[PDB]
């Protein structure tokens, strides 16, 4: 019987877990107390050994097989894989070099310390157990101090390949020591090293992608997912340990940092309950395996106790912190020389980073149950179990004391000042709304001392060089206000996430160095294809069954156009930075010459960074085009989100329907990420002008013929201006343009309008100017083009009568919006109601129509008109009123008389 | 080897439910046909049996303690408690009876039909197998649907109940047959019997209490509780199995139940993953036996093929469908005797509802199994198999053809236009917002016909007669308009959820019978107190080592508290209902008798619901007081919540420490679950007037012996009227009053207020009219107490001080929003900051008073004054300037001057 062990095991863990959070110490060693408590009774009373015999000596093989691979895979699956593969082959060499010196200054130590029959095998073994690390409780509590991000994942990185490199030698050392009629060539030891080296990671490579590439082909299944991933990691697991008996941790690992790479493709609510359920399975074993150490360790080293060993101990300890120390202050400057070094800082916060754990002590039981009846074993145990526990219960302590000390874990300024205003805002947001609750007729009976005292809300807180230091201050303020901006442009959905992350670290990191501000060449590199990426295009597209080849190429160039997306709108992302310079840093400083040189370096910063996305987006526009729909659909479906949000708010519809609404959505959202990064080629000019406006005409077809000139101008080029006469047209085919025209108006002029329409009507000049506010491409067209197009429309004047209508409705509108008559037209409304109408010609009726029931709207355009009874002389742009229902229009060749009508 | 099949029942399992999903019928038969698949190469190929024959053959003790626990279990963990809880009784005992009919109905069909050496005992084998249920497929349809949740919750809920009994007779039965060695005397039976029925759940009732109470002291850890509450779970399992080996299912299930049962003290993550994880295990679980029994009927059932057994097979269908119909048809009548009868419809779809399932197969299999080399269990399988398959394929269509015929589960008329104009309103917003990006400058390059066509939405759906139908039509739309009411008078988090469900479910019942409305018999019943729950309050109240008894009789009154306040709750609910009622139902009507007859009722329904609900408050106030504490935590909790969402969308912080927020305003949730149901003491008012006012003067506590009225005034009483000699006066103790005065402005008057101030002070007549909206309870206060009062000022008038200060904050506050030298100030404000204010005596000064930059706000209360240089006489409660420096003051009897001063 176990059943009574495991369960206590679980409950001990449970009781002493929850009880020992006060204290900054990890509650681990209260198990291991609670196992030596248990040594007592180990000794004395036969009924705990009877019930605990059978699980005081598992097989190894179930430890070396079962506890290393869960606990390896999830120390590897809680990772944040784009700021691991940020700086993955700094952390790699640093932790392969560090590695390998602690494995190698071990076997010297040895020697001196012990001057026993130990060879070089048990210098091996003793330099695989030491080199075991634990990043879990130190992570931990910098995420409660909250100091730094990509401090953090590195440490949790560099551990993974550690514990992986010090399984590994230590098997391989095992396998020949314990068994050593096994053969021990070099050739075979080459053969067996390269084997795993290049497959088991391109297995676990292949697998990830074949599981990824299956999942990708569900919607809206719950199951299915959850059973495969758990299938796909056992079978991975299965395949690379029958392979080989190491080769099956590295595989897992390659396997969970993929699985964990991907999210887009996989719904949340699937890894929430993947990371929770891999969570709950590692902290089982860890508490198992320490109580289960704590326990055998006090039976077995009773006897091999002595103070030559106590003293040893004592120097294992400063041997193992001034070599982690040395090395890493020695490889500091390899650091510094290749471009991602780190403050002295971080170095001092490396010296004290190490920490030992769970695999350590595993390896030691698995190392003492080969090693079977023999003192050297009890001896290993002992070292080990001595190291970890002191390294641990002192490590705690000095870190804490460390960064209490140094005080790089001190939160700043402005984030102290932002919480306490957010602290006072919604401190007199409760303080409005309980004013309103004291109003209601209904509440009147309940005190306040005990709503206010239970409901209190708090912040968890609590010359030259003048100059210069007032200067600090002011890029102090402008760079708070511009991340909090940055912040505010991202949440209305106008941004990414990788997007935002990249471009506050490079906000950090350039705020980092002192009187250093945001700098573009980081930004140039972060658009620009470096690296052996664009080698590979030359050479793919140099060289080009077959068809495996074409296909893949394709993605290829997709994965390069991802990442220009993500450059374009990083820049894009600056300019609105920018832009929020303009109308910000005026109120706040009191210097003219800090203000007039702040205002300077943003001038050219923004002239440097506008002319490398002209070239881009002029070289490259299926890429601008594709991210603006992007753009879009985002925006479009995230205010959709919140107003469907707010129409369950307001209490229009219950929540059962919104269950499905958010459904359908998060269908949308999905359909979107996945979407056609394969770059859409722009559409055609021609082809857009086609559809934009109803030209069924085909002599408009041969007006391309007549109106075809591709002109450009630049920013802030007025195209027209007032007064001028009325020469030419023109039709845009490529950009935005501001109208301003006299009260006053300004409109904005999108692709797809005619312009100077009542200067070839009317024979008028211009009276309105227009701006373009980046480059533009325009048709130029004649006024022999007018001509040419009046001949075409003959008998049905189809262009005439739609920018008669057009032009009708830009006059129209704002006297609708303005006059008393028509009060609550929305745009939308005045822009499609009155589409259905026409005209009426007076040459039939004689310049004499009479108005009846089912004419409703009536609006005239140009010309004079005169009352049939009062003889009132009206004129253009007036609105006619419904109580005149004739008219009589006077044949004028200067200016004919224009009406719209509109039926019921 | 066995790793090959549990694989490739995942990956068949996974590829089945993606694939068939569309159609109606479940999935299931398609692995059960797989099954035959393998069947054939179970004849031929050794190399699959020597990849099957290892589980080919389960030991039948591992099925029976696996594999039917777990699938019990999980039947009863998706339940819905509440509406479990509803209708137990009836439920139970239908169940009950329909399984005892379906098992002693076996014996005859068995000896007509088989004419075998069959005794008794395989009659009663026969009827445990086919008396199994599964409600999974029929429940998931329904729900897909949304015809009614009562409905399907029930038919989830008798299952439960059919397959423990089930179970429990097949176990003992099989314990009779298989092992006829076993003592089978009646007084053994019976004590087996009575151990099972009420010894069994009450030990799992216990483990539950003690487990959640062991649960309930842990706060914000999301790891301990899964860890405990799983081995909580398995050791109750393994403990009532090794008392009994029938028991464990029903300890498991009440466990289960139990635990269902409360959600407030577990964090909602801990209950959707352990739902996640739970499920999936059933899951896997009715996939694997599923194909298990595919394999084994082909090569177990090929050699006792017959056709008469087919035609057993064809009429063992209708027995089932004859006998289940008939016994639901009998035991209606009963239904609606009992007062919880249901329509035709629901018995029509009640003989349908039938549906066999893993449970069956699984007894099939183990009766098989301990049957051995015997042809009498390959007929029992191939009996089984051939049921199940042909009625849950044929019974899926039927009843989808007859819900589409009956029509149940349309949907309602308001329902759909409720969602057509929510599509709309979604329309115009999205709409509006493409309106608004179109005018941007950044995305001028966009095309919009992808991404019009990227962001569609739809809904997923697409005479006195007369008087009569017109009436139907007029409550319809009352009735929805009432319940959308309701949804947004609960969406302010004014309301609670288990009130919100009860009425809704009053409001349904009401409207599903024709031309019947909303009562209050049975809400009178929902806050009446009921049952044998009295009985027994009475016997303990009666009666009442000995610290037992006191403590739980607490908490026993605690429960009956709970059930008021739900009571109380819902009884407020209908009072903004009805004040609804006051504001809609007069714009879409358009008949004069109906209005005027819907007004009527109306008005007769709240006269109705007035009365018990102020004697409801007047025996039992802290119950009032509580919930009324209650409520407005929840909503200034809830507004807390939504401007700090606000104020994440306004970006002005990032969401790292909103995360803290949420946690914050998430354990004050908690504590507000923490809050005691019990019932605090009202306040004693005369006790608590120290509190409201300071009374540290002994002359305030004289006051308190110089009134003591106490007089109550009812709902509509007006207390004064304007131009009233000023001969009394009042100190509010109980209630909320509203004050109209003269422009004009109304005010609202709470607890611990005066009113009268201007009759004593300035000896004049009543100016405003004040009314009482509820009972109150006031003092009366003489003008002769107004003569002790000045008794009572003597020397230093410090009750003065604070009456004057009070009535120039009265006047002032309205002169303060109304005049432009204090713009933008808010009542806190004006409240708060002029408080900190003084009067100075003008005889000392000799009615001369200098102004001087001290002075920051002086306001003339009373009196007339003039200026010391251009001569003005001014009055008050004109606000005085900055510009006069020194004024004048005549000492006259009639209106002494008053003016107020604030230091700066
Ligand atoms: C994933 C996470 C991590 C943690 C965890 O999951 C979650 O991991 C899981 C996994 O990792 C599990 C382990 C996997 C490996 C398992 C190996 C298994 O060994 C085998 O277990 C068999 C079970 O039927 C037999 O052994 C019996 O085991 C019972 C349980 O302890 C004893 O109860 C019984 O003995 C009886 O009671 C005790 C004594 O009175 C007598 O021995 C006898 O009356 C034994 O019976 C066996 O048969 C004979 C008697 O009937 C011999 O006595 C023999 O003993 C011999 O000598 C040794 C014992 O002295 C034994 O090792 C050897 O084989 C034998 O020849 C003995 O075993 C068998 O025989 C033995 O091999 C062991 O039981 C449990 C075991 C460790 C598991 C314990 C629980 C775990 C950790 C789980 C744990 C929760
Ligand atoms: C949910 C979380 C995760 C972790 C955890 O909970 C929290 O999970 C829990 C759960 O998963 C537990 C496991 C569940 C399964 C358990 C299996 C159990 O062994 C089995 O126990 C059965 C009990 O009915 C049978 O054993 C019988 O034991 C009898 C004792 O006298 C024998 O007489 C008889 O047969 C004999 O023994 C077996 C064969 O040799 C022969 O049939 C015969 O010689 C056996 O069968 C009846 C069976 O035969 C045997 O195998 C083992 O002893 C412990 C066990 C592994 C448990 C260990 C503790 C756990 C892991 C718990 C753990 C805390
Ligand atoms: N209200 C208006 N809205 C949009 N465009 C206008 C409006 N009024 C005038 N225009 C355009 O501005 C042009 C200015 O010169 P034209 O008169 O040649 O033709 C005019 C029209 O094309
Ligand atoms: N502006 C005000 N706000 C609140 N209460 C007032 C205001 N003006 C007058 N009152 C009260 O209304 C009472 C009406 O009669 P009295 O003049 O006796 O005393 C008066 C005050 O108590």
């Amino acid at each position: 019987k176990v059943i009574v062990f495991i369960s206590g095991s679980c409950l001990f863990g449970a009781i002493s877990r929850s009880l020992f959070k006060k204290l900054p110490i990890p509650y681990t060693v209260v198990l291991l107390i609670l196992g030596a408590i248990l040594g007592v009774v180990a000794s004395n009373v036969p009924l705990v050994e009877e019930h605990t015999r059978d699980v005081a000596h598992m097989d190894p093989h179930v430890l070396l097989q079962i506890f290393l691979p869960v606990l390896i895979f999830e120390s590897a699956f809680a990772m944040d894989v784009h700021t691991f593969m940020r700086s993955f082959s700094q952390v790699c060499i640093l932790a392969l070099f560090g590695l390998v010196v602690a494995s190698v200054l071990t076997a010297v130590l040895a020697m001196n310390l012990f001057n026993y029959n130990w060879n070089f095998s048990e210098a091996m073994m003793f330099g695989a157990i030491m080199s075991a690390t634990d990043p879990v409780a130190v992570v931990a509590l910098l995420k409660d101090l909250g100091a730094s991000k990509q401090l953090g994942t590195i440490i949790e990185g560099e551990s993974l390949l550690n514990d992986g490199c010090a399984i590994v030698i230590f098997n391989v050392f095992m396998k020949m020591v314990f068994f050593p009629q096994l053969t021990s060539t070099v050739g075979q030891n080459v053969l067996y090293f390269l084997q795993v080296a290049v497959a088991g990671p391109l297995w676990g490579y292949a697998v990830a992608k074949v599981t990824v590439f299956f999942l990708s082909h569900i919607f809206n299944d719950a199951l299915v997912e959850i059973t495969i991933t758990l299938a796909a990691t056992y079978l991975t697991y299965y395949i690379g340990d029958i392979w080989l008996e190491v080769s099956g941790v590295l595989a897992v690992v390659v396997l969970g940092l993929i699985v964990n790479a991907e999210k887009t493709s996989i719904s949340p609510e699937v890894e929430v309950f993947l990371h929770r359920f891999w969570e709950m399975l590692a902290y089982l074993a860890n508490t198992l395996i320490f109580m289960m150490v704590g326990v055998v360790v006090t039976q077995k080293a009773l006897v091999a106790v002595d103070k030559m060993d106590w003293f040893y101990l004592i120097i294992l300890y400063l041997a193992i912190t001034i070599i982690r120390g040395m090395v890493i202050s020695l490889f500091s400057p390899i650091l510094s020389r290749i471009g991602y070094g780190l403050t002295w800082r971080n170095a001092v916060i490396m010296t004290w980073g190490g920490l030992r754990g769970a695999v350590g002590l595993a390896l030691a039981l698995v190392v003492e149950n080969l090693a079977g009846n023999d003192v050297i074993g009890s001896k290993f145990l002992f070292h080990t179990a001595g190291i970890v526990v002191l390294t641990l219960v002192i490590n705690a302590t000095t870190i804490q004391t460390l960064l209490r000390i140094l005080g790089m874990s001190d939160i700043s300024i402005p984030k102290r000042l932002a919480m306490a205003g957010a602290v006072r805002r919604i401190h007199e947001g409760q303080n409005r709304t309980l004013n309103m609750l004291k109003s209601d007729r209904f509440l009147a009976d309940a005190d306040w001392d005990i709503a206010t005292a239970a409901c209190e809300i708090s912040d968890p807180y609590s010359s030259p060089r003048e100059f210069a230091d007032m200067m600090e201050e002011a890029r102090l303020r402008m760079l708070k206000a511009e991340k909090i901006s940055y912040w505010k442009q991202f949440e209305h959905g106008m941004l990414a996430r990788e997007a935002l992350r990249l471009l506050v670290q490079h906000a950090e990191v350039a705020a980092d160095e002192k009187d250093q501000f945001i700098l573009v060449d980081d930004l140039k590199k972060s658009w620009q294809i470096k690296g052996i990426y664009p080698w590979l295009k030359r050479k793919l597209e140099d060289l080009i069954t077959k068809a495996l080849i074409p296909k893949l190429i394709l993605v290829v160039n997709g994965k390069i156009n991802n990442q220009l997306s993500l450059g374009y709108d990083v820049g894009k992302g600056y300019i609105i930075g920018e832009e929020e310079v303009g109308k910000i840093i005026d109120r706040m400083v009191d210097n003219k010459k800090i203000l007039r040189e702040l205002k300077h370096i943003s001038e050219t910063g923004r002239l440097q960074v506008v002319k490398e996305l002209g070239l881009l987006q002029r070289e490259h526009p299926g890429i601008a085009v594709s991210v603006k729909t992007r753009q879009a659909i985002r925006t479009i479906l995230n205010h959709s989100r919140e107003t469907i949000h707010e129409l369950q708010g307001a209490g229009l519809l219950d929540e059962m329907e919104a269950h499905k609404l958010e459904l359908t959505v998060e269908i949308k959202m999905k359909r979107l990420m996945n979407a056609p990064s394969s770059i859409p080629p722009p559409p055609p000019e021609n082809l857009l002008k086609n559809v934009s406006w109803l030209a069924g005409d085909m002599k408009l077809i041969d007006f391309i013929k007549a109106r075809a000139s591709l002109l450009h101008f630049d920013y802030g080029e007025v195209i027209v201006r007032e007064g001028d006469e009325s020469d030419g047209l023109f039709l845009i085919v490529s950009g935005l343009v501001k109208l301003y025209g006299k009260e006053v108006f300004e409109d904005y002029l999108t692709v797809g309008n005619v312009i100077g329409e009542m200067g070839v009507l009317t024979k008028k000049p211009r009276n309105a100017t227009v701006t373009c506010e980046t480059t533009v491409q325009v048709y130029f067209i004649t006024a022999e083009d007018m001509n040419i197009a009046i001949d075409t429309f003959t008998l049905y004047p189809s262009l005439e009568y739609r920018l008669w209508r057009v032009v009708a409705i830009r006059i129209a509108t704002p006297l609708i919006m303005e006059q008393m008559a028509f009060q609550g037209w929305t745009q939308e409304k005045v822009k499609l109601h009155l589409e259905r109408g026409y005209l009426v010609d007076l040459a039939e009726s004689h310049f004499q129509f009479n108005i009846d029931a089912t004419l409703e709207d009536v609006i005239l355009i140009n010309g004079t008109a005169y009352n049939a009874h009062t003889r009132e002389e009206i004129r253009s742009p007036c609105l006619i009123s419904r109580t005149v229902h004739k008219l009589t229009f006077q044949y004028t060749a200067t200016e004919e008389p224009r009406l719209f009508v509109v039926r019921n």
